[PDB]
């Protein structure tokens, strides 16, 4: 249960970069873009045996996904889409793959520096949101 250790802890954003874009090419409405932009989030990631978590606390909407790696599950994204996701630990690295009506995205949770980095790809739009510890 080691896997992730480089990941546990508690996160507070940095910077955003082009993520009001990437939720464009995901779909999300006008309003819930401008909460989710207005958003501070407190990001907690956690182990516990085989069972990852990955907590995103904010104001408005807080969102809680556990996991174990490789096995897909269900979530229900923030902006209400029902999709199947499996994640991965790959050279070090959380891929996760959302798939949904035909679509798919990918969110990658990494390490830079000191930092967390969350690169998010939709059709080719990629944001990029840096974390450091809290
Ligand atoms: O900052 C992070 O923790 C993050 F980078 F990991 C993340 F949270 F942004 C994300 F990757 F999970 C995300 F972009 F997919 C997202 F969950 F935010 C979302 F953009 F997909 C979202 F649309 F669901 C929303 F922004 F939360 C919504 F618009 F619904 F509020």
């Amino acid at each position: 249960g080691h896997m992730c250790d480089a990941f546990v802890g508690t996160w507070k954003l940095v910077s955003s970069e082009n993520f009001d874009d990437y939720m464009k090419e995901v779909g999300v409405g006008f309003a819930t873009r401008k909460v989710a932009g207005m958003a501070k989030p407190n990001m907690i990631i956690s182990v516990n045996g085989d069972v990852i978590t990955i907590k995103s606390e904010s104001t408005f909407k807080n969102t809680e996904i556990s996991f174990i790696l490789g096995q897909e599950f269900d979530e229900v994204t923030a902006d209400d889409r029902k999709v199947k996701s499996t994640i991965t630990l790959d050279g070090g690295v959380l891929v996760h793959v959302q798939k949904w009506d035909g679509k798919s995205t990918t969110i990658k949770r990494k390490r830079e520096d000191d930092k967390l980095v969350v690169e998010c790809v939709m059709k080719g739009v990629t944001s990029t949101r840096v974390y450091e510890r809290a």
